[PDB]
This record gives C-alpha cells, sequence and structure tokens, in this order.
C-alpha cells in the first residue's frame, strides 16, 4: 500500500515497520 511513504513521512523521525499492508510505527 502507499501507506508506507505516507506514514514515514507523517513520522518521519519515527520507524514505520513497513510489511506488505502491515504497517507499525513507533515513535
Amino acid at each position: 500500500n502507499d501507506k508506507c511513504k505516507e506514514l514515514k513521512k507523517r513520522y518521519p523521525n519515527c520507524e514505520v515497520r513497513c510489511d506488505x499492508p502491515r504497517y507499525e510505527v513507533h515513535c
């Protein structure tokens, strides 16, 4: 999904673990 490129930009200092459609962001 395009969410990985969105989320890691929304949370730029956070770690967005992108696994397929699984997106787990650590802030």
